[PDB]
């Protein structure tokens, strides 16, 4: 039943597969080289905004079945399947390294995985790491490389791990692949007690499925994004679209809402190393290049509708933004739309109020950089701690990120708060008519906006 | 809850429409201005390759529930709703000619008396009910009604059961008060549909039409994005077939219209992706992802050539292919855009030998082939059918799979090497495991995966 398994990485991927590996039964060792980060694992904390992640962390401590350390010798005798989850920043060195180090020190049969996204053809260059580290040491140890790629969602990142759609295998069918295999069939068995949750398949293809899927998502928002703009030129209404196609079994619902942009640290970087390393292959991948050019003027579309509307220069005029994490149900900003907004609208002089749940320290830190070459920007720039108080003499307030609280707001309240009724909605959160209804000018993407605004 | 209903337009959108709508029990004239297809129709014959059509015209008929006839005032004067379904043939200028769908409008405005409900059933561009709305109001002034969308989600060969058991409809309706009246008649009409699950979405006018041309778009760009992500596969020595069950494992993508091949045809993707991207530039705006899927569907149609080339060299003077699969897709004759047109017109053109099967599709495709090619006479010498699948692979350097018609999912490679003059399979369609194949001793050569040892 129970295995001996090391995470390497202690970051976002590394530790919620730990935990969650630790707490189906496994012996977990997770390794991290940075002790600060190791010892904020020791004293109970967690450095990332994950629901249940700190109570699974802390059962399976006490459990004996989670323990977190810099020791990396210690790191390669524990775990029988070592799982590679270090980050990959703007770079393999990391996955290499980690690597290295297994091949350093190994004694007997290594499963290691490929768990961070990385490039097809990176298994490989694992496989050629450890063997040149046996090959010094004269060993006759062997091993395989592993990819099984991570499908979580920032902020669901335990929920997706427990119930997943499906667990991508890729492995080698040779003799050590096989025998990496039976391990991975029984490490990943308990996820398999109803329906076969598991999908095997070759190393090169398992590490280009997580590319591909991402790919995907981001060409369904794209294409909803470029039809919402065409949605305006028709009179038609975007939504009524989307429930149109996606009530299309082989379409589907998800995924297809327009409206200000993807960001994260996921789609778009998938998004451009797919097109990247495809050019270096010598294909240009027209589609992709098409979707990630969309995507970029449609983190643009909310300022542009407010200079269509207020004119270029924004001096003494004051915007609040509600949303600013990249999206609902996290603190993180990376490739935020609303970084882009509020940039644009600071440097035409408009005062920015904005809010969110749960995002406002890392989108005060992340500001100041971005506009670090304009501190007179930032004086015009606050966050308050209420939503409505974003409305404060606004002339129009800006929704960025469909947060909950967002959707049944109190418009009695801003009605007595903000300088003139006008929204610009990134998300579409409401219905135009009710918008009208209440003496709003409603600027929705791709659908008709209130009488107001016509 | 029986309505009277007329169908204008005795083709297969409409024959399948009004005959099924006749079969719950409405009153459904079918009219048409051509007597020979009428005729045909009520002799007990049928138009079209269409699965069950000809026993529900019969039993209807026979009920006294469906009448065919050139009769137009009769026609107006019956149906309270008003469907158009007429086609919308390309013209030289390859847009969609809109000249039949306005004719049955203005018809209707000329001899309507009291209050009519007219439905585009036709697929029909946004912005063509206020064109019919203008042109029935035109021949009222002269002398109350409402336009509704209404778009068909019919596929060829199984038209019946789309129709009968289907996943939406969808009804566009103006907001005023004839737009009211006409909605309240579009759900009483299709109530038999929702009597157990609602099946109906009810939307404004443009945007059922959007819909429509949305809905194919869609599908268009997974199979474009499937076939991009399969060349890239080749480059990586990647599986296509894998990463689509990677991919469509993921219940936001779906598991469906993932398979890549030697593109996509048929009569209704590529006109519909070419519409919006036309009507797109003709507002000024540039449809980036909707030119990129036609681009790449375009250069997809030219890999199975290509590999041929590749295997055999520029001039295939002296080679024979045998082709498995015509029409555009399995289960009909329709070989509108159909890859096979292309990949024969490549090979015919660099001097080879063709001998061509498809279970249905084989007089069509000559007919096509003939228009096609009618420049070069010594290229059609060239270009033979057989009735017989492994008949085709005589004395062939190379058989090439185009449509995945089931027959060719279980070849009898006995038969075939008693026939071929080289084991050679190029695959457009992906029906075969490579490994089975190397065990076989044949080379094989899929799209967007490893091919057989022999390959
Ligand atoms: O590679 C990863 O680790 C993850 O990347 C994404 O997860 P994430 O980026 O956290 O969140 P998403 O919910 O995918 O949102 C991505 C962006 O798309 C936007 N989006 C999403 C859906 C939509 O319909 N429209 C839309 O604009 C969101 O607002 C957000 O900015 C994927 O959804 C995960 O499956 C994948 O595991
Ligand atoms: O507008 C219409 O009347 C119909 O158009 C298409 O139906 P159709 O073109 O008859 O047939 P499809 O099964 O959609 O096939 C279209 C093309 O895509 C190709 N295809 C399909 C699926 C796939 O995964 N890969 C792929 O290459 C097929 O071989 C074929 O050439 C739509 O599927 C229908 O929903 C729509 O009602």
């Amino acid at each position: 039943g129970s295995m001996n398994l090391t995470i390497i990485g202690s970051g976002y991927v590394g530790l919620v597969t730990g935990a969650c590996l630790a707490d189906i039964g496994h012996d977990v060792f997770c390794l991290d080289v940075d002790q600060a980060k190791i010892d904020i694992l020791n004293n109970g904390g967690v450095p990332i905004h994950e629901p249940g992640l700190k109570e699974v962390i802390a059962r399976n401590r006490s459990a004996g079945r989670l323990r977190f350390s810099t020791d990396i010798e210690a790191a390669v005798a524990h775990g029988d399947v070592q799982f590679i989850a270090v980050g990959t920043p703007p770079d393999l060195q990391y996955v290499l390294a980690a690597a290295r180090n297994i091949g350093r020190y190994m004694t007997g049969f290594k499963v290691i995985v490929d768990k961070s996204t990385v490039p097809v053809g990176t298994a490989e260059r694992v496989r050629a790491a450890v063997a040149e580290e046996l090959a010094k040491r004269g060993g006759d140890q062997m091993f395989s490389v592993v990819s099984n790629p991570e499908f979580l969602k920032e902020g669901a990142a335990v929920d997706d791990f427990t119930r997943p759609d499906r667990i991508v295998i890729g492995c080698d069918d040779d003799v050590p692949g096989e025998r990496a295999r039976e391990l991975m069939k029984k490490l990943y068995a308990p996820f398999n007690r109803n329906h076969e949750r598991t999908l095997y398949m070759d190393v090169r293809s398992a590490e280009f499925t997580k590319y591909a899927a991402n790919a995907m998502l981001a060409t369904r928002i794209s294409f909803m994004n470029e039809l919402a703009n065409l949605a305006d030129r028709f009179g038609a209404d975007i939504e009524a679209v989307r429930r149109g196609i996606g009530s299309d079994p082989r379409i589907g619902y998800h995924f297809l809402y327009a409206g200000c942009g993807y960001g994260g640290s996921c789609f778009p970087k998938d998004v451009e190393a797919l097109i990247r390393t495809a050019d270096e292959h010598g294909q240009s991948l027209q589609i992709l290049k098409a979707v990630s050019s969309v995507n970029a003027t449609q983190k643009r579309v909310l300022a542009d509708k407010i200079v269509a509307r207020f004119g270029e220069d924004l001096t003494g005029r004051t915007f609040a933004i509600w949303g600013l994490a990249f999206k609902p149900n996290t603190d993180d900003m990376r490739e935020a739309p609303s970084r882009e907004l509020i940039a644009e609208l600071l440097s035409r002089g408009a005062r920015i109020a904005a809010y969110d749940p749960v995002a406002q320290e890392e989108a005060r830190r992340v500001i100041a950089l971005d506009l670090a070459d304009h501190p007179s920007w930032l004086e015009r720039l606050s966050f308050v701690d209420d939503e409505a108080q974003a409305a404060r003499d606004a002339d129009a307030l800006v929704i960025v990120t469909e947060w909950k609280i967002f959707k049944s707001p109190d418009f009695v309240a801003l009605g007595r708060l903000w300088k003139t009724p006008v929204i610009f909605d990134g998300r579409n959160l409401y219905e135009p008519e009710t918008m009208s209804e209440q003496g709003i000018e409603y600027h929705p993407i791709g659908r008709p906006g209130s009488r107001q605004a016509v």
